[PDB]
């Protein structure tokens, strides 16, 4: 019954909602995770970001579909507005930014070691053809986007502004390059006023330059942004079908989302606005749309000099490109949905050329076998190389094939879970459009991955988690696209990861309910998201939610060194020390403290991998919501 799947999710959502359970920080925002010790993109469970934000969301429409009351999702949109968007005042420098010249070169380095990196005042930056109609639509030279990594209990110590008290702290860790891994960040603050780090704070760790001032800085997670612009579209139609009013239930929503939606563009442009194709850090930058890919790189970021004495400020946007960042609702919703359509001219024609463009993307990245390969890069070695020879064919609108988008430690391509959270998204087209190229791509992404499902003895799964590539695609070629039959994947690794599992299931329901709408009937995918979702009702409950248990070996590497300049002698907030001696857990010293940790070492020290069951809010919201979707989809 319908009744019954809706009953699970209520369950898991008063789980997710008592606050026993521990989903929620002192001021109402979600963590990354109940549990504190955990290292995996953020490097603290008690940490949060703008995916954790994207899915409250999601969590808290699905709870408006499922009763009627819409005041849930009111909460989390004004939570993330006050937790995670940074106010005037924590973005107070903007009117020093020139479109014209939105920032400086430095290059990117294939080591942390090779970081602090240059400032290159001579090589030329393109313009930025949106801030200057985004400051005209808005009244306001401010960016409407999430940062993406926040520290909800102030563990880090840094606050907001520089006062190490106020919650949630905006953060930040990744900055030098592609094998800086989660365990050889600095993790720092957003607001830089040389209270901590060094004499000039944290920023001789990663830009060189003769002078260092002052200054603030967001970076922001695409993928984050385009899934509440997404959830919101859905909200929508699920109010309609209610018979109830969007502007009654989630009054100025809907604008506030095609407003992210307008400022999601900035994640459109290569990072230094240089033409697609280029193949010359030297090369004079782009005019208007010529550094435009119009896909969800992997960030944009921006900032500014805390004052008129250094009075510069700065936009930047990727040149990296993952598949498993697209989302083809976002750029339907908004290019064609009314309610959601941005305002400024030009934005629902880019994220029109955006919807066509990601779908062309996720066809030329197609394996052999339907898994989809890892996306593309403008900047070859983060320094505009010139493409290797032996992938020189394999481009797509000027980019490079890139089997491992953005980092290597590990290799981005190499999770599964990229797989599951963009080919729900495709699979949701097909359901709502009845799109051939979506259908197309589920036809083949689908069987793989019901093809390495291995089905357990006791009734338990376990899914594909780990893959390799070997290959490219060939040349992208829109009018006479080429069969890819020599890019490869390989399954090397399963897993029971339930987040992963949930949004496999919704892959899959989604595509069957499509396929019974549009063409023949695909009874194994829907029959598999059935077992799945059972699977994980039967086999996996736990006091907060559903979870198994999981490996973690890769915890040795709290123990590593890691690379600090020679030169660079600076503080954690706590006293830690930061300087060439320093390790994961010495710049990280809190987690002595934690009851956890001590299980990590007794387990390392006896020659074993620590064990841990989680409950990720993402993970543990795609579940509840995967039960809410079947019972919508099919009864
Ligand atoms: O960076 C992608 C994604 O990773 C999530 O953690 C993964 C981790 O990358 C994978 O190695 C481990 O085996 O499984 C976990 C859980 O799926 C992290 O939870 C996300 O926040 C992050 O976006
Ligand atoms: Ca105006
Ligand atoms: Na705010
Ligand atoms: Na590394």
């Amino acid at each position: 019954s319908a009744e019954e799947y809706n009953e699970r999710f209520m369950e898991m959502w008063n789980k997710i909602h008592d606050p026993a359970n521990g989903y929620f920080s002192a001021d109402g925002g979600p963590y990354h995770s109940v549990e504190t010790l955990i290292v995996e993109a953020p490097d603290h469970g008690h940490e949060s970001t703008s995916e954790a934000y994207s899915y409250f969301l999601l969590l808290e429409a699905y709870y408006g579909k499922v009763t009627g009351d819409w005041s849930k999702l009111r909460n989390a949109w004004a939570k993330m507005e006050e937790h995670i968007i940074p106010t005037q005042e924590m973005q107070p420098t903007n009117n020093f930014y020139n479109p014209s010249k939105p920032a400086s070169y430095a290059a990117e380095h294939a080591q942390p070691s090779g970081y602090p990196s240059q400032l290159e005042f001579g090589v030329p930056v393109g313009e930025d053809p949106i801030s200057a109609k985004l400051a005209q639509t808005y009244g306001s030279w401010d960016v409407y986007g999430m940062h993406w990594l926040l520290d909800m209990d102030n563990i880090y110590g840094y606050g907001n502004l520089g006062d190490g008290v106020s919650t949630p702290s905006y953060i930040n860790t990744f900055q030098r390059g592609e094998q800086e891994s989660v365990w050889e960040t600095v993790t720092h603050p957003s607001w830089e006023s040389f209270k901590w780090g060094g004499p000039n704070g944290f920023l001789p760790l990663f830009t060189k330059d003769n002078n260092y001032s002052r200054q603030w800085r967001y970076t922001n997670a695409p993928d984050a942004d385009a899934r509440a612009v997404q959830v919101m579209y859905w909200a929508y139609q699920w109010i309609k079908e209610q018979g109830k009013d969007p502007e009654q239930e989630v009054p100025g929503l809907m604008a506030k989302a095609a407003k992210m939606g307008d400022y999601l563009r900035l994640a459109m442009f290569d990072k230094y606005f240089k033409k697609m194709g280029t193949q010359d850090k030297n090369a004079q930058g782009g005019k208007g749309y010529e550094s435009a890919h119009y896909l969800m790189s992997w960030y944009y970021a921006w900032g500014g000099a805390a004052d008129a004495n250094a009075g510069w400020a700065f936009r930047i946007g990727s040149s990296h490109v993952h598949f498993g960042y697209q989302n083809p609702i976002a750029a339907m919703a908004l290019s064609e949905f009314d309610p959601l359509k941005p305002r400024t001219p030009g934005a629902t024609e880019d994220w029109a050329t955006g919807l066509k463009r990601s779908m062309e993307f996720y066809t030329w990245l197609q394996s052999a076998e339907g898994g989809i390969a890892g996306g593309a890069t403008n900047s070859w070695d983060g320094s505009y190389k010139p493409h290797p020879q032996d992938r020189a064919d394999a481009t797509f609108y000027g980019m490079v094939y890139d089997e491992n988008p953005v980092y290597h430690d590990p290799g981005s391509g190499t999770w599964f879970g990229w797989q599951a959270w963009s080919m729900q998204r495709v699979a949701e087209y097909y359901y709502l459009k009845g799109d051939a190229q979506a259908k197309q791509l589920m036809d083949k992404w689908a069987p793989w991955v019901l093809s390495n499902i291995n089905w357990l003895e006791d009734g338990s799964f376990e899914i594909p988690a780990t893959l390799e590539w070997t290959g490219k695609p060939e040349k992208w070629d829109p009018a006479n696209p080429k069969a890819n039959t020599n890019l490869h994947v390989s399954v090397v690794d399963h897993g029971q990861d339930l987040g992963i599992a949930a949004g496999v299931a919704k892959a899959l329901m989604f595509y069957a309910a499509a396929a019974e709408k549009y063409d023949t009937p695909q009874n194994e995918a829907k029959e598999a998201s059935k077992k799945l979702l059972d699977a994980m009702w039967t086999h996996f409950k736990t006091p907060k939610g559903l979870a198994a248990p999981e490996k973690r070996g890769d915890y040795a590497r709290f123990f590593d060194k890691v690379y600090v300049p020679g030169e660079f002698n600076g503080s954690m907030a706590n006293g830690d020390a930061i300087n060439s001696e320093s390790t994961f857990l010495s710049m990280r010293s809190f987690y002595l403290d934690d009851p956890m940790f001590k299980q990590v070492e007794d387990a390392l020290n006896s020659g074993e991998d620590p064990v841990f069951t989680y409950h990720r809010f993402w993970a543990q919201t795609e579940a509840a919501t995967a039960y809410a979707n079947y019972a919508a989809l099919f009864e």
